[PDB]
Formats: structure tokens, C-alpha cells, sequence
């Protein structure tokens, strides 16, 4: 159990889903080879909008630091540079 977590986590899950686009970021995901077939048929056939939000920062904040690194040069330079300010922040909040 984390109360840090639970207090900025949900509250941060409202603006992601509907700024988010899991067409644009899947495909540069698996070029690069970041997305597993048993994690995506998982994320892929669930037909919910909360569970799609829930399992990406799950997708993110389940790997280690050197995977996140892929993701935050891509979101920068792809116009998702708002989404890229707020996980790396705090990524690093210790």
C-alpha cells in the first residue's frame, strides 16, 4: 500500500485518457520491440477506457528506468511533450 501513490496517481488519470492516443504510441512501441504478445492481447482485449489508462502507466511503471528512457524521447518529440513532463517528474519524486 502506497497513500503517496493512491494521491496523485488517480488524480493525474483523468487528464490522461483523454489526452491520450494508444493508435500513435503502439506502433512506435513495438517497432522498438517494448510491447510483449501476452501484456498486449491483455490491454488490446479489454474494450474499457479506465482499464486502457490503467494499464499504461502499469506498462511503465512495472519496468525499469532504462525501458521509460524510450518512451520519453519519442513522447517529446511526437507533440506529447505535456504527457512527458508530468511521468518523468514524478518518476524521480523518489
Amino acid at each position: 500500500m502506497t497513500p503517496e501513490q493512491r494521491e496523485f496517481l488517480p488524480e493525474i488519470l483523468a487528464e490522461i485518457i483523454a489526452n491520450l492516443d494508444p493508435t500513435k504510441i503502439l506502433e512506435e512501441l513495438l517497432r522498438r520491440g517494448l510491447l510483449t504478445p501476452a501484456e498486449l492481447q491483455e490491454v488490446l482485449d479489454l474494450k474499457t477506457p479506465e482499464e486502457q489508462a490503467k494499464k499504461l502507466i502499469d506498462f511503465i511503471l512495472k519496468l525499469s528506468p532504462a525501458d521509460v528512457q524510450a518512451r520519453i524521447n519519442v513522447l517529446r518529440a511526437h507533440g506529447y511533450q505535456a504527457l512527458a513532463d508530468k511521468l518523468n517528474k514524478y518518476l524521480t519524486l523518489e
